[PDB]
DNA sequence: CCGACAGGCGCATCAG
DNA sequence: CTGATGCGCC
DNA sequence: GTCGG
């Protein structure tokens, strides 16, 4: 809300510039300055005083000067009233169509959730569970009903076998009040980085919970990680609770640290960390953190024994969870 | 002034 | 079929 | 679009 105005046209032109001109780093440099303006605490003055912050520039000044004079930005005027624009913008929120997709249905006169609806078969599979369920998936799922769902996947994990361990993770393990979507963090003592010991680990949760019928629709899975779709039960002449999106991924139990840090984001948070890692010579994915030697080659993986530590290999003071948001 | 911009899973498709 | 590449997603 | 070497 503080600088509101000014994150929003930043974030606005940030999905342009992802869904419409393909341009990624130019998306990538919005939301960071996006980011960086939304946790200044001051009331951003002018162009000038925005500069100073790391990833606003000359050109993210200027609009802001125009933003701040006006209360608009011409570009995006523009780029509101282009049907072709819009089009491929809205195509997009379809989970499933990425500035691709969306660009290729537009050529071919596909711009509407009607047209959409009217050729399902020239949808993979994926685009078809974002089109069945495209209203449902916009909306945020209180921490309440968050609450219930993390219930109903640690009890039925449990059921299939006890030495599994589910953590909730994203915004929900930063404590926000509502999430997008549900992130599982399995681990089992079977599947460490030297060994499976175990086949199926992930394929017998998911067994498990589409028996239930907690998950109701299958979007990706593989060995690691599935991408799907569940529901809460509801109750005599109730409403149906709307379909959420759920992602489960199993990641071996000795590298738990680096695969919480990574799951629990935010998005932004981990990029920032991760480009930090790499100034002070690391590498740092979901699996481990490791030495970048002169060559550019990734040595070997360094001792973590807590999230805390990751963070000391790269000279970060400790930050909560709740402190990774934004 | 100009490389480099986080890192990787699963899926669809293309060349052979 | 394998292996490489890019899309869409986290 | 931005920035540090
Ligand atoms: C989207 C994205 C997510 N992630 C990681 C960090 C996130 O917390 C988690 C992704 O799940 P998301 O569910 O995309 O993110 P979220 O839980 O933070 O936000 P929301 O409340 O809207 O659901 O995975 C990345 O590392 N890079 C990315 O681009
Ligand atoms: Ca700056
Ligand atoms: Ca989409
Ligand atoms: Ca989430
Ligand atoms: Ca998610
Ligand atoms: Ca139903």
């Amino acid at each position: 809300t503080l600088n509101g105005g000014i994150t929003d046209m930043l974030t606005e032109l940030a999905n342009f510039e992802k869904n419409v001109s393909q341009a990624i780093h130019k998306y990538n440099a919005y939301r960071k300055a996006a980011s960086v303006i939304a946790k200044y605490p001051h009331k951003i003055k002018s162009g000038a005083e925005a500069k100073k912050l790391p990833g606003v520039g000359t050109k993210i000044a200027e609009k802001i000067d125009e933003f701040l004079a006006t209360g608009k930005l011409r570009k995006l005027e523009k780029i509101r009233q282009d049907d072709t624009s819009s089009s491929i913008n809205f195509l997009t929120r379809v989970s499933g169509i990425g500035p691709s997709a969306a660009r290729k249905f537009v050529d071919e006169g596909i711009k509407t959730l009607e047209d959409l609806r009217k050729n399902e078969d020239k949808l993979n599979h994926h685009q078809r569970i974002g089109l069945k369920y495209f209203g449902d998936f916009e909306k945020r799922i209180p921490r309440e009903e968050m609450l219930q769902m993390q219930d109903i996947v640690l009890n039925e994990v449990k059921k299939v076998d006890s030495e599994y361990i589910a953590t909730v993770c994203g915004s929900f393990r930063r404590g926000a009040e509502s999430s997008g979507d549900m992130d599982v963090l399995l681990t089992h003592p079977s599947f460490t980085s030297e060994s499976t010991k175990q086949p199926k680990l992930l394929h017998q949760v998911v067994e498990q919970l589409q028996k239930v019928h907690f998950i109701t629709d299958t979007l990706s899975k593989g060995e690691t990680k599935f991408m799907g779709v569940c529901q809460l039960p509801s109750k005599n002449d109730e409403k149906e609770y709307p379909h959420r999106r759920i992602d489960i991924r199993l990641i071996p139990k000795d590298q738990y640290y680096c695969g919480v840090l990574y799951f629990t984001g935010s998005d932004i948070f981990n990029k920032n960390m991760r480009a930090h890692a790499l100034e002070k010579g690391f590498t740092i994915n979901e699996y481990t953190i490791r030495p970048l030697g002169v060559t550019g080659v990734a040595g070997e993986p360094l001792p973590v024994d807590s999230e805390k530590d990751i963070f000391d290999y790269i000279q970060w003071k400790y930050r909560e969870p709740k402190d990774r948001s934004e």
